[PDB]
């Protein structure tokens, strides 16, 4: 899924995520964070 948290890069928005939802991976777009599967 998405996020409403600012992300600078994929490798900001793994933790981000992982602690979010709980999906260790994913990607940065243009401020916010993106799980992946």
């Amino acid at each position: 899924q998405f996020t409403d948290v600012k992300c600078t890069g994929s490798k900001q928005c793994w933790p981000v995520c992982k602690q979010m939802f709980g999906k260790p991976n994913g990607k940065c777009m243009n401020g916010k964070c993106r799980c992946y599967s």
